[PDB]
């Protein structure tokens, strides 16, 4: 891992880096949020965002820094704080942000500033390539109600690699994390469904464990099969 200021940072693939941010909460000490940065050509795609705007410069800075490459797009999981921190400073920095059509409208009520464009899934999970423009890599698909109602999750298309944001949990987790407007029925459902999606990704990064197997899914399922 290397160290960057207040943040830390690790490469999981020639063309994937990894983010983690950390939120310090007195009483219980710094919660990290991890995120996805990927390259395509000559233009940066990110996933999710920072604890803070602050922090999530801080990415930006990183990325002019390392790669400078101008980010097209940015892609959030769902409308909570560990991962919708940052949105002010995408839209400072002029970024198209990209958020869930449901997280967009629970985005206010959270407390959250909504993305500038609303992705459309199908009945399917998978995401509707007409609210999907140049996406490249970043195929988005929808689980179904588990960590939230609007969670959804990210594959790397060209890459054994996919994002399980909140939902998914590593296979040496004991809890299945902050459980408050989730789906105590569908968590299990919806868990499984992400592995279906992506079955060949083998790297399973998540927002609050490093990147673990598919190990990772099975033992999340396993543990919502218990609710
Ligand atoms: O991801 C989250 C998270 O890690 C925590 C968290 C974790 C451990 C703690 O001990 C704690 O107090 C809070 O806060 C949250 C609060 C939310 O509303 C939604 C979240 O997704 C998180
Ligand atoms: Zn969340």
């Amino acid at each position: 891992d290397q160290r960057f200021g207040d943040l830390v940072f690790r490469q999981l693939a020639p063309n994937v880096w990894q983010h983690t941010s950390y939120l310090d909460m007195p009483g219980f000490g710094a919660v990290a949020s991890n995120g996805l940065i990927v390259r395509d050509g000559g233009r940066v795609l990110v996933v999710d965002t920072a604890w803070t705007d602050d922090q999530t410069a801080q990415i930006l800075n990183w990325i002019k820094q390392e790669i400078n490459l101008p980010v097209a797009l940015a892609v959030v999981t769902h409308a909570h704080q560990d991962k919708m921190g940052g949105m002010d400073a995408l839209h400072a920095a002029g970024i198209a942000t990209y958020a869930n059509a449901l997280s967009n409208q629970l985005a206010p009520q959270e407390g959250m500033v909504a993305a500038q464009h609303s992705l459309t899934f199908a009945a399917n999970g998978w995401v509707e390539p007409a609210t999907a423009p140049n996406f490249g890599p970043l195929k988005v698909f929808y689980p179904g109600p588990g960590h939230t109602s609007d969670n959804i999750t990210v594959g790397i298309d060209g890459t054994d690699i996919a994002f399980g944001g909140c939902l998914i949990k590593d296979s040496k987790a004991k809890s299945l994390g902050n459980l408050g407007d989730a789906d105590t029925e569908h968590y299990a459902a919806s868990a499984r469904a992400f592995g279906a999606a992506f079955p060949k990704a083998s790297m399973i990064v998540m927002s609050h464990s490093a990147p673990d197997s598919r190990a990772a899914i099975t033992h999340t399922a396993r543990m919502a099969d218990k609710l």
